[PDB]
């Protein structure tokens, strides 16, 4: 059986579509036309804003197959994987990235070369290759099957004799990847920068920024209950822990749910700057009012 109807599955991510296309695009032209004195962070968090736009092309191309299943090919089941595999490790890249230049910002506070341009730059790129390396890896194999008992074309893991071997392993290089290693260095660097805080007992003149924490919390939100069932699924499929149709079917279900909560993301990343964001706030308010 299948958790979510076609209609409200199409209708949810063509209006997450919608919205993720228009705030990350909106925002990014923004960040562009005032990039020049611009920080590391602010580099970092356009980044996010990127991969959010990743994830935009990957929805279209599911939207108009699931509307137009004659177009369904190759080609189409293999660029779709890939934007949503670039998205899915992009995000938790760019957040361990933010983690990484505040901790900078206070272990090298008498230095200058912490709060540049320079360093948001080159951690999106180390960011970015990674995120395409690992997505390119896994979108080689999906192409256009038939099913015999159904007589219909979709998306599948077709790869030979070795089908289920590669099911599995791109599975489980998705969960190592992109969940548990993003996720230990995150906690290092946030720990370490809370350690180096403690240590030196600096001054009141740390004051919070309201978007950067707004984004990581909702972060950890919309998307960390996806990694863990994406977790839980994995561990399911190399019987780590116990097989049960009833366990089966409470995961078929958590994964549909969760599944568009983590494409929602992509959505609220915007709006969070159009809200918490002096500059974004009022640029895009002016715009409005066009």
């Amino acid at each position: 059986t299948t958790v979510v109807p076609y209609t409200w599955n199409v209708g949810i991510l063509s209006l997450i579509f919608l919205i993720n296309v228009l705030g990350n695009g909106l925002v990014t032209y923004i960040f562009c036309k005032h990039r020049s004195r611009a920080g590391a962070i602010d580099i970092l968090l356009l980044g996010i804003c990127l991969n959010s736009l990743c994830l935009s092309i990957s929805l279209l191309a599911e939207v108009l197959m699931f509307l137009f299943p004659n177009i369904i090919s190759t080609g189409l089941c293999r660029l779709e994987i890939f934007f949503y595999y670039l998205y899915v490790y992009l995000d938790i890249f760019s957040v361990v990235c933010v983690s990484l230049v505040r901790y900078l910002l206070v272990a090298y506070s008498t230095r200058s070369w912490p709060k540049k341009q320079s360093l948001g730059w080159v951690l999106t790129s180390a960011a970015w290759l990674i995120a395409l390396v690992l997505s390119g890896d896994a979108c080689r194999h999906r192409s256009r099957v038939v099913d015999p008992v159904s007589k219909q074309a979709m998306c599948y893991e077709n790869a030979g004799n070795m089908t289920a071997d590669w099911r599995l392993h791109v599975r489980t290089v998705s969960v190592t990847a992109g969940f548990l290693l993003p996720l230990a260095l995150l906690i290092l660097f946030y720990a370490l920068t809370w350690c180096v805080v403690r240590r030196t007992k600096l001054q009141a003149r740390r004051k919070v920024r309201g978007v950067i924490v707004a984004v990581v919390v909702l972060f950890f939100v919309f998307c960390f209950p996806y990694h863990v069932l994406n977790l839980l699924d994995t561990l399911l499929r190399r019987r780590w822990i116990r097989d049960s149709c009833y366990t089966r079917g409470l995961i078929n279900v958590g994964l549909a749910v969760t599944s568009l909560l983590q494409a929602l993301y992509s959505a609220v990343v915007p709006l969070i700057y159009s809200c918490l964001g002096s500059l974004f706030r009022q640029r895009m308010y002016g715009l409005f009012q066009s």
